[PDB]
């Protein structure tokens, strides 16, 4: 059980195509990982709740990782965030 905080890099609006970027990507592990922006964590493809929140204008947000993948599938978001620009290192 592992969090990993990030902000949005590319001001986009973390659209369908960044938004699910990042839940596509958080959102295909074996282990526990969601988005949290503003203090709101959430299956990153939990578009409901995403939907509402959702990032972009350098906004700021939160994943988490837990269980197996929680390695692979928070690194994969994390270097997705710097890698889709859509969050920093």
């Amino acid at each position: 059980m592992e969090k990993k905080e990030f902000h949005i890099v590319a001001e986009t609006g973390i659209h369908a195509r960044p938004a699910t970027l990042l839940v596509q990507t958080a959102s295909k592990f074996n282990s526990d990982i969601n988005l949290e922006y503003k203090g709101k964590s959430v299956n990153l493809k939990s578009i409901m709740g995403v939907m509402s929140l959702g990032v972009g204008q350098g906004s700021d947000v939160t994943i988490t990782v837990d269980g197996a993948d929680e390695a692979e599938g928070m690194a994969a978001i994390v270097e997705t965030l710097q890698k889709e620009g859509l969050a920093e290192q």
